[PDB]
């Protein structure tokens, strides 16, 4: 139980400091790297309405009747690139239960002039109401936005031109370019200065590297390390995948590989002279120093990575108090955790049902990674085919799609802890205004007490009083 | 500012990869490794039921009482095999809003038979709205599942025999009769098909390690790296811990080490010849490249240490936003944090009480790692000697014995983020139903008014009338 | 879904272990080490209470009213000395629901003698549903802790004397009085016993290395490696951080390094004799040995980093569910996901508001790490100047000055997970005392019902009698 004070600070966390091994690797190496830089140049834009028109009467005319037309418009190409620009629909003005005896502008106002909007998602609403005239009602819908979906580089060309492939999810290109019309999937779409890209040249350090390593006198190839892997470079090709591409030119050599030396075999240098025992002792103490240098570089790496290891325990061991299911995680197992203290526990075991192609269990369902008893019926996804994702992978989607579902954005429908964040204020306030304890009872009843008896109490004053 | 769009897509995590180094030692020894087989061949099942049978007879009567209760059954041998073999429960109906007028169908049955499911949760609802008659509401459960067996192997060394021992849970080795039912804690586990294990053979790297290393012609043994450690296998004994032993045979023998060179004294094998500078210039050479191989291996290795860092510190400034305390124990310090934008910060001082033996401080109790104000008398414990154990020490939590059969527990007790998941549809309701705001004053006074007053006024007038 | 039976056991985490690396290098180089000596000697002690007088004097009545105050205290010298001696408090009699017709002891007492504990903390409860009498209620509250001083320590060069500075928060030198009372922010604390370093000499390996990589014959600068970084001593002087200062002396000198061998120049030593191809290769079978150890260093060393790497991926896969942000920060995105099942999820997009110097955005506000609509105009914090700092850094927070003693503080006003902590009671007590269902009416209605009805009431009983 510690206090809180008025004394505070200021403050930004500083990442950790990992320092280099000594005696580098000399670079001497040119290599050509081509990626595709930041631009955002794409544009996506709709434009919807509703139509509802009805009239009664006679209740079998065939006048008497409802009708209700799904029309999307698609956008312009000069209206498009305005919308962008302006930020706003050339969307059509909004008439809600308007008397249709001399007001056409439900009938001669389809294209949609002169309302700008920020946005406007159309609702679906009838009118009947005039028993003897005709009535009608419309609504509008919206969009434009810009958009990065992300893409790949391809440089297949010895003549070395590279262009950009604007691809889909699920890994398919569209064919897309300036001022064409591709309105698809009730949309249409427009991209600015097609793609551009950035070329530069980077030192590296490069070895050759035999294939068998078992087996002397073998093959050997080039190898150089660019960020954290090693590439093979021993053709002068092109080879990349997302968006960055690497090159070696042939013009640009790799340091040679002496072969072993044994006995019977003449030795590349060809100095006759005779070798005394110092310039043999002098060669072993120089190759001493050297391992005595690898030696001391292994050595900071391992303090290194013993830092490392002893934060990540202090945080999972922090950590654990919110999340129960982490230990168990962590241990392949199934427990959940209790802390008594700041580092003792209790742990206490769980089941696992059999195999599910969904998250609905007979009135059970999973949520917040925990199995909770549920009492809607119809709330259920089946799984299907899944992609596989990495952390380094970028594939920036901000997919474009309308939707036109049922289903709604209620508060009700929020992820961990942005419930509690969205929910604090409202929570204060009904644990403050009913104030917790044994003084409301109007629970014990039905609202019985709270309409009949009400309405005898008025009986009781009309008459009486 | 962000909300809910129409845009989502399912995904799954792959591991980030580390590249292995090039130019990896030679395995040529040969290591004897056996290990128990992965058999879960436990099985575990319950089932129990809710029921709630409610007559209030109208109001304002001793009569009106609603009472309910949960029962725990036991799984015999024949269903629980069932079970096991069907990977589904044996079940009841369920009975929901049922009028006790002339339908008493909560009374005729106590078994549950039936339904066949893959695994149902209860759900428990009461309600006595009709006066005229009865009404009961009934629910119902299900499980099954298997887990592996607390083990431990063991090996001679003079028969080169091995057999598995079972462990309890605070691990010592126990008797227990495989194909039998033993109840305890509501539920009722088997054990069958007792443990097996294999044998096999794996290459292995092995070299001479000096014991004293600053001393020349010192003492060498033989020393294998096999998963990630080095073992000391210079004798031919078992060894082994949990459950899988390593032993190395006489006859697969290591390769010796030269001695240091030195002037003056025969150097091991000698071809007599005079040597020259060449021969000289070419294993320098050698060595040379030798040592610029391992460079780049510490080059790669020290890249990937500092990837791994740089995530680790971006997934401790992304998780601190809910745990609090985190920077302070990061930083052996007592300091709570809060945040003012995305990665700007305040800090805030906190105390330290002294010493204790439990976990209660004159109304203060420490539960879910905060120290909180407690009421409750008769809830502290008292510290006992803890045992250590790592994330990698392979034990289990499910134990076939005889113990009390009765079970109970309450909704009240749950760990961190397992109440707010289990209660989030009662926070909706109870936020929702009642209109958080100042409307409803009956709170103001005691709860004799919503009746006494009430039922006074309604006899007043029904003899005034 | 799992169950939760009665079946535990204590533990502890303990860390994972780390193998070092065989065959070290040899310490034999003398160091000097000069740091400040750990100890608290500061004394910080708080002391309060709380009161509520009420007194309804009948129902509906405009004499009724409840006061409640909560008061801070000062403590003397001579008390907080007496506490640090005892490690307990001097804290008051607790009263509880106290009849006032004849015991009004809650005014006989405001200094606080008589009980001493370990550490208490308040609970405020108020009542007064006696119509006939007064009634009252206390509590109390009390705590004693100690800390580190925020100090660094220097050392001139010329008279090798160290002094110890005392800083303030920004990491100033200050000046504090010893053994005095400073009371601040409802907090006394007392600083003793003035702080102190000590000196050793510590062994450790040093070499030389080249300024220049690529230039033969080249400057050379001692540099030693201490727990996990290298320092350049290649100049015998004082250089030092915080509080830990480092010295090389004079005499404690380096072996040298041997320059490269090249024909054509005499090697160092030289011993006339004739070499042998023996020799030769005897020589590159011991070089290639110890080549061969080091790669199993390497290799030992990529296998902890592996374990690192998975350790994290678990834990960050079973962190994500709580925290939804997580995986989009990772990939450096703007995402929010949802879990279908305990490894897939989905994905959903968000947007980010520009970034500014304020934390307001017109309605919308951030705070516990995520936007939220705003509903207090007043709420606004200007960024400033922001200060970095590492885990490392070895930082205090408890500083004796003077301030003023006037304290306030508010229970809405808690970090991430602390509200949950501190108000699981209140929400269950709410969620279980108010029935969460269908039956509350009074809340559709406004606060007239309150006394127009009981108006009407009186009336009708009027009319009755
Ligand atoms: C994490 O992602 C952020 C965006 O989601 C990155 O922030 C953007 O980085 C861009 C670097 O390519 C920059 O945008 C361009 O910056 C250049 C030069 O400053 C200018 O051309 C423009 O400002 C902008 N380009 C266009 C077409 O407008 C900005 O630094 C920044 N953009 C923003 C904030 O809008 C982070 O860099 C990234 N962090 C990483 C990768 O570590
Ligand atoms: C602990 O981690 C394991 C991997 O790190 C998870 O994977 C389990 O491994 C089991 C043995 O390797 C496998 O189960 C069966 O193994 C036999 C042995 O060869 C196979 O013939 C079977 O096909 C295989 N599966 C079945 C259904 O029999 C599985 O790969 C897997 N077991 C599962 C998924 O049940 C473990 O799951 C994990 N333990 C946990 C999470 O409790
Ligand atoms: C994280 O912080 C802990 C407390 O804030 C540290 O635990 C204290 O470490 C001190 C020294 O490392 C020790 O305190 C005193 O040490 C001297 C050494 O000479 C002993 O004689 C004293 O008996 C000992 N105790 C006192 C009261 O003087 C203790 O090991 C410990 N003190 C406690 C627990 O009260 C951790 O070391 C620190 N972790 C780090 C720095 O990695
Ligand atoms: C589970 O729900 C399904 C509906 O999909 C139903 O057919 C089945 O009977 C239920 N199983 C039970 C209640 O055991
Ligand atoms: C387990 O049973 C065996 C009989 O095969 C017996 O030898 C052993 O002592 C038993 N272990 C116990 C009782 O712990
Ligand atoms: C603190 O707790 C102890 C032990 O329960 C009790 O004897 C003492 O009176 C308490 N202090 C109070 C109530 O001030
Ligand atoms: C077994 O434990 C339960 C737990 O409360 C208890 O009710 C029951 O009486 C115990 N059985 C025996 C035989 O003591
Ligand atoms: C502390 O007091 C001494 C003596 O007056 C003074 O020399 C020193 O500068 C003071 N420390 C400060 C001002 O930080
Ligand atoms: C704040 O103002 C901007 C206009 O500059 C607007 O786009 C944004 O939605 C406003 N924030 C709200 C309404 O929460
Ligand atoms: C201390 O706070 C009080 C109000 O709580 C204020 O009047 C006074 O000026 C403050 N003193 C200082 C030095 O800030």
């Amino acid at each position: 139980h510690c206090n809180a004070q008025m004394k505070t600070g200021p403050y930004k966390i500083k990442n950790l400091d990992i320092t280099p091994p000594k005696e580098t690797l000399q670079k001497d190496v040119e290599i050509t790297i081509v990626e595709t830089d930041y631009n955002e140049n794409v544009i996506i834009g709709y434009k919807g309405y509703y139509q509802a028109y009805a009239y009664n009467g006679g209740s079998l005319d065939p006048n008497t009747r409802v009708e209700e037309t799904m029309k999307t418009l698609n956008v312009g190409k000069e209206d498009l690139l305005m919308w962008s620009i302006r930020q706003q629909c050339e969307v059509g003005e909004e008439l809600i239960d308007r008397w249709g005896s001399d007001s056409d502008d439900c009938f001669r106002d389809n294209e949609g002039r002169g309302q700008w909007v920020k946005g406007k998602e159309l609702v679906k609403r009838q009118n009947n109401n005039h028993f003897a005239h005709h009535t009608c009602n419309k609504s509008w819908r919206c969009g434009i936005s810009t958009s990065k979906m992300y893409s790949r580089l391809e440089c297949q060309d010895d003549t070395d031109e590279c262009q950009v492939y604007i691809l889909d999810a699920e890994g398919n290109p569209i064919n897309v370019t300036v001022d064409t019309v591709l309105h698809r999937d009730g949309v249409s779409m427009i991209l600015k200065q097609k793609s551009t890209f950035t070329t530069r040249q980077i030192k590296a350090a490069c070895l050759l590297i035999k294939d068998d390593k078992n087996n002397p006198e073998s093959v050997t190839r080039e190898h150089c390390l660019i960020d954290n892997d090693i590439y093979d470079l021993s053709k002068n090709t092109w080879n990349c995948k997302f968006n960055r591409c690497i090159k070696r030119k042939v013009e640009h050599r790799v340091k040679k590989r002496p072969p072993t030396w044994r006995h019977n075999v003449r030795a590349k240098y060809t100095e006759g002279d005779t070798a005394t025992k110092g310039d043999l002792m002098h060669i072993q103490e120089e190759l001493m120093y050297e391992n005595d240098l690898l030696k001391m570089n292994i050595e900071l790496m391992h303090a290194h990575i013993n830092k490392l290891n002893n934060m990540l325990h202090d945080l999972i061991v922090s950590v654990a108090k919110v999340d129960e299911r982490l230990i168990g995680n962590l241990m392949n197992n199934s427990v959940s955790s209790t802390f008594l203290s700041d580092d003792t526990f209790l742990l206490m075991p769980c089941t696992n049902p059999p195999a599910h192609t969904s998250n609905c269990y007979n009135n059970s369902i999973y949520k917040e990674g925990r199995w909770v008893a549920n009492t809607d019926s119809s709330q259920c996804i089946d799984f299907s085919n899944y992609k596989e994702l990495a952390i380094d992978d970028d594939v920036e989607f901000w997919i474009p799609t309308i939707g036109n579902t049922t289903y709604h954005d209620s508060w009700k429908d929020a992820s961990g802890w942005s419930f509690i964040a969205q929910q604090k204020s409202n929570l204060i306030t009904t644990m403050e205004n009913t104030k917790f304890g044994g003084v409301g009872t109007s629970l014990s009843d039905i609202t019985s007490m709270a309409e009949g008896e009400l309405a005898a109490k008025l009986t009781s004053f009309m008459f009486g009083h």
